[PDB]
């Protein structure tokens, strides 16, 4: 601190489809993400972008970390293996893989997210919970 090293500003959800933005600032409350939720119509294309910044010196082996659950069920594990990172002006973004929503009525609902920002020390650089809603229309 006050700045710290690394820094975890910000959630997007890339969805070229999407009739408007899809984002969380992970610069304020974390808890207020729990009640709300992104709806994505089934099927869509999408990728999860991490916004973050570095401000002093080189850290290794950053890795973003999805843990997606169904009704408090966790469902699935997905690793990102994000690299190796110096200190810069300008904000860094990690992109996903494109991925697509759910598709089909039993695959529609809600999902949680358990997001966790990481590295090869184990830092806790943010852990933050937010939540997918999938529907058959915008």
């Amino acid at each position: 601190a006050m700045v710290p090293n690394v820094v975890v500003t910000g959630l997007t959800l890339v969805c070229s489809s999407a009739p408007g933005p899809l984002e969380l600032d992970l610069t304020g409350d974390l808890e207020s993400f729990k009640k709300q939720s992104f709806v994505l119509k089934e099927g869509v294309e999408y990728r999860i972008k991490i916004s973050f910044r570095v401000n002093r010196e080189i850290v290794s082996g950053m890795k973003y970390i999805q843990h997606t659950y169904r009704k408090g069920v966790k469902i699935d594990k997905t690793d990102y293996m994000v690299g190796s990172y110096g200190p810069r002006a300008e904000s860094y973004s990690f992109l996903t893989p494109v991925e697509e929503a759910p598709k089909g009525m039993l695959a529609r609902g809600s999902y949680s997210i358990k997001s966790r920002f990481t590295d090869d020390d184990k830092t806790d650089h943010l852990s933050w919970e937010w939540n997918l809603t999938i529907k058959k229309d915008w």
